[PDB]
RNA sequence: AUUAAGACAUUCGUGAGUGAUUUAUUUCCAUGAAGUGGCGU
């Protein structure tokens, strides 16, 4: 009913996580771009969410398109309608699939 | 779908320009074209 998983992940080649991309915003980027020794928890959500996507296919490919309305449901119910906000910081759920 | 995706440390560039294998050095030093007469007593 709620089963528990542990995922290791094992670098295969040299990997780069993102920082602030600035000290100041604008249009600017920073010349020296500089590796997070650790991703955000955003990125392993992201990275569950794309996984599970892929292992039920329904994936987003080439320009734009709508998705099936009941598609768009069992894409709701399996991943949730909503990636992850410090908006509902307080939320008593994940608001998740 | 994750501070994400795309991006050759690449383009142009003669190891080239000036430079006498030249300067100094006697094929020279020593050396007899010389030696001897013979026989007919």
């Amino acid at each position: 009913m709620n089963r528990h998983y542990l995922i290791t992940l094992t670098p295969m080649d040299w990997f780069f996580f993102g920082g602030e991309r600035t000290l100041d915003d604008g249009k600017s980027a920073d010349y020296i771009s500089h590796s997070n020794k650790f991703p955000q928890q955003s990125a392993l959500l992201g990275m569950i969410r794309y996984q599970l996507l892929k292992q039920h296919n329904l994936l987003s490919q080439f320009p734009y398109t709508e998705n099936k309305p009941t598609e768009k449901e069992i894409m709701k119910t399996l991943i949730g309608e909503q990636s992850f906000r410090m908006t509902e910081r307080k939320a008593k759920s994940l608001g998740l699939g």
